């Protein structure tokens, strides 16, 4: 696994450093799915879905959703298997009116998107990734940009100005005042000008026009996210960790789609009856960090309408002549359905032993977290994790490679952030689980994670895809 | 100057990224001085100094001190011109007993050297630079190592565990407990072992033995400093800033020695009487961040004994036969002497307008700071800055390139950190000034500075070297 | 070692109980050095120093400094080895105007010298030690007194008067008001009078006149320190500890001079080339507890002028005819020089586990502390402790007795008191180390320490004296 765990983390470290925002997360995953032969269908034309074919759609370039229709569906004995991991992170997005000129320094005022460690974003060689809408002729042209060179810097305050050396000197980052990255000075802005809107920064507008090869006056408005220009890398002495940026479920949703790609490649190659019996959906949501209340979030009707469009297009012919309905067929498959929500989990911090549960601890290379909660912030029920642990045991009987797992639970007094596990499980009425891999410094600009956990997560989504209905057929209720 | 300012910042960005600590600061500057032909003399043999020759000495590989004896000294009309910038920074040095195994994670406990923004050191791909003493046979072998790959990581706490989203969530970095970088896990430490001292970390001892090509049992003890593995780079949209690490007077003492190298090259080439009339010393101190109370610090007798060894070796023949003394000759040259202390200064932060003086502000590309103080934490007197501003005007009359300057003064209510200006001016009884270039986020792991200020500082040390006695001859007291 | 460790602590317990102050510390050490044959030379006559002879000088009876000139000095290959431990402690010194008559009780108002546990000085049978200047005829006669009987008592407040039994009843010792020892009542002062200055206490003036055998009117002024009259003793069940008083480096500077005496006795007896090659200085400083800013402190020019007087008197003949200077010769020997600062260290307190570092702990009988620091309050560098640990290994190869050591480091958040390690290392420009032995209740009136650590310290100073140049010759720098 040492070789396959490093090869899995290598491709994840090719995915991140190209996935600088939520837009290039949808773009690079759609490019990753189209390399295996997925038919890229748009939401706006018409859906004529076929058996045995895989499909992919970016809903308005924020929400990736790739699904694979099995060969023999059975309305009677079949399932809809969904793996979920949001494609976004806590980033400093750029405000619309950004022209801050203070102390002879051109600045951007950025909006803090999500709930992040914003003091870690201080003193970083920052870049740009996101979506820029610009004019070309009479047509609005949309381009996803990726500026991997350092063009922004959020400077900290020098230590000499406040009181020093005690209780970490009472550092307080005011989110409006102190979080405003510098981009240029007014000296070299005017020096690089002689060789229309006053709301956009001309150092910024010169930068995007250099990337898009147009005038700065053609740049209309943009949704840009600040990213750290430092490439992700294997760390530790033994090159045993991974870290670069955005590992809050951009590493995790890589394993959602890498586990989904290996499933479809296992279905298409070497062609055993129940693998062609399911609808395997793999959706990368947006706007998780702010609560999923969006048109492309988890609380959206987007996924629920996607399944009701797959059911209507696949079973187009059997609605008419045996008088079934969509909600009859959808509620028929919901009993055999499942949701595998993948989002990162808190590894046991060695420097903070007071924020960890005693029994439910997570360590690196120890396996997938299975995140439980008091208040169902994670949707894991002890029945529905027992089915997934038996999919990990059916993986061990066939591939002779153990998928390790470990139960994670936050302390009863401390609160924890909710995920999209129970959001989609309420929208789709499907049972669910919340798994993920342990990482340290979650919601920060650099997040460290283990490379064996990337192997266990990719095989963990693949084992849930392959062996869920083999476990579900053996469950007898009263 | 645009071309020469970028070329000066380019070589500074070659100096830093090789100067990872205070030891490789002495090593790379001694290599930089020996490329121009400086005679590397050791403290332990004998000093036979000559006219017209330049010398360089690392005092126990921490304190660099390069000096140039002019061709015609005059005890009557001659000077000792000293430029000073310490070669060290706030870094996380490694403790001697470093074997921290908590939560199945191998850690280093590091000692916070200096007064730094230690919350900025969190979540950085950290490396190693410093001095390692190891055995080879029966001989203690000393080697200066530089590990530019990321082998350490100081992780932050995840945001979900404390209270969130208000007043920056009451972040408090306990300096002992929370500052302990992780280096490995106990899984891959034991996994990479089967394929003597219990105080040193075996993940660390495996790492240094891999660099030194010896056994881990030969590594005795080391003075290692954690550095950030990210290379320094030109930033801004117009590539107009510089930042990587350690810019608290490792950029500034580069300009001390780059201004010193250009002086000696101006003396040796194109061979006008008073340029050969002085002793130009350029010393890079250690241990400034902790108060210079050391054997290689500014409060040491090292510099005072160096001048009394230069005076004794140059004027070896005139002591005997006209019955002069060292203190007679040293106090004769102290009246014409000067100290140019170079250390970085606080640029006007746009996000913190309450910590800046109204009239004494520093902006980027606006010139050298001339740091004044109430309590003489900076040694600048208004007489002795008036001589240096006239050396900047004599530079403009010859080279037709203006050396811009700006006066810097901290507010009366806020305290500021003292420098080595008044420390060496008391030890040597020489008048002084405190100049430097404005930078933001001083004493942090990433410090941003302007590239025109690097040009003004290098020409500023060069103008003080070339034109001080031309200004000093025109001063008439009562 | 059990026999030699008890014999070493026995002579230390003869030294303390005669060393009641800083004056009798200089006196008894000068008597201890003169018993081995050290030539007692005064500062005021002339220095005609010889090879192979040992010298001793009390600078104005506060600062002891004994040195031994080796037989064959080599300016080329030779060294100055200095061991340092201050001879003073936190004591209640007597104020000049001491006539406090309150509530019919004669009192002394004492000045709190140093930073001590002054609540431990309450309720002690206190004595007197120090220097008394008195007249005899027309001549000012100076006498060092030692009153080992209890003549003073600093009483506490009874428990019934404040609130009781909770959180240690809010004890607050006001340093002026509550620290005033009673000495007599006005009843027995007047009763013992019938059988000039109003500023001195007549109960005190009767006491010193009884010791000096003169009138009370001849006593002019005095520098007296209150001491505890209880003799030091071996404690524990197994007689395994030592405690009496003043063990903050009066026990430690005993090991400085006992390690120095055993060196000189090893040089004179059994007469191998490099032992006669060095200048072994052993200096006992004063005024450490208040910051060494004194004429006899560590920040004084006393030690720096002593070495420049030894170099001038030993090399009196080679200055003239090969035209060397003092600062040339002094800076030649500084490269091979070292400073061994000895001051006590904090043993791991069992009742206070929150004030100790986790990895850098000190236990009794576990070895010498090697005190490291963040801010170089201790002058120990990891290079220069690596040389001293190899002097401890060269001791083990010759004497077959292991000198145990243990690294000590205070926590990063807590501050620690600075020592004279970096003070003398700045004044002399010599590299240094801070060693010492672990003790509990430092700066208190009773301080407990271990008897094996007294053996390790005496052999530790002796191993640094004997084997430093054997280690220093094997170091190869780049
Ligand atoms: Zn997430
Ligand atoms: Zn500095
Ligand atoms: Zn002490």
């Amino acid at each position: 696994m040492d070789k396959k765990a490093r090869e899995y983390a290598q491709d994840a470290l090719k995915f991140i450093q190209r996935s600088g925002s939520n837009f290039l997360a949808c773009k690079n995953l759609k490019e990753r799915l189209e390399n295996n032969g997925f038919i890229n269908l748009s939401e706006g034309e018409t859906w004529n879905l076929n058996k045995n074919e895989g499909y992919v759609l970016c809903k308005e370039n924020r929400n990736i959703c790739g699904f694979f229709v099995g060969k023999n569906f059975n309305i009677d004995t079949g399932s809809i298997l969904i793996s979920i991991g949001h494609i976004d992170s806590c980033a400093l997005k750029i405000s619309p009116n950004n022209n801050v000129i203070k102390k002879k320094i051109h600045q951007i005022n950025v909006e803090c998107y999500g709930s992040g460690l914003w003091h870690t974003w201080f003193d970083r060689s920052l870049g740009l990734s996101g979506q820029v809408l610009y004019k070309k002729g009479n047509k609005l042209v949309e381009k996803l940009i990726q500026i991997n060179k350092s063009v922004l810097f959020l400077p900290s305050l020098a230590i000499h100005l406040q009181n020093r050396t005690r209780y970490d000197f009472s550092v307080k980052i005011n989110y409006e005042n102190h979080i405003k990255p510098i981009i240029s000075t007014t000296l070299f802005n005017q020096l690089n000008k002689c060789k229309i809107n006053t709301d956009n920064s001309y150092p910024l507008l010169y930068l995007l026009s250099k990337e898009l090869n147009c005038k700065e006056e053609d740049i209309l408005d943009f949704e840009l996210c600040l990213m750290d220009t430092q490439e992700p890398c294997f760390t530790g002495v033994y090159e045993e960790f991974i870290e670069g940026a955005r590992f809050d479920n951009l590493l995790g949703s890589f394993c959602v789609f890498e586990g989904f790609i290996e499933l479809v490649n296992s279905i298409k190659n070497h062609t055993n009856d129940n693998i062609h019996n399911n609808l395997y959906i793999s959706i990368g949501y947006d706007h998780e960090e702010i609560g999923s209340l969006s048109e492309v979030g988890a609380r959206s009707y987007c996924t629920k309408n996607f399944i009701d469009r797959i059911i209507s297009s696949v079973f187009k012919k059997e609605i008419h002549e045996k008088n079934l309905s969509v909600q009859e067929i959808y509620g028929n498959l919901v009993n055999r359905s499942f949701i595998l929500n993948v989002d990162m989990a808190h590894c046991s911090h060695p420097n903070y032993p007071e924020t960890v549960q005693d029994n439910h601890q997570l360590f690196f290379h120890e396996g997938i977290a299975i995140k439980y909660n008091t208040n169902k912030n994670y949707v894991t029920s002890p029945l529905h994790a027992s089915l997934i642990k038996r999919t990990f045991e059916l993986y061990y009987n066939k591939y002779k490679q153990q998928i390790k797992y470990q139960n994670f639970m936050v302390k009863n007094d401390t609160p924890c952030g909710s995920t999209v596990g129970s959001m989609v499980a309420a929208n789709l009425s499907m049972p669910g689980i919340d798994i993920g891999i342990p990482q340290l410094a979650m919601h920060s600009i650099r997040e460290i994670a283990a490379v064996h956990d990337v192997f266990f997560l990719i095989k963990g989504v693949f084992a849930f895809y392959t062996y869920y209905n083999q476990v579900l057929s053996t469950c007898v209720h009263d």
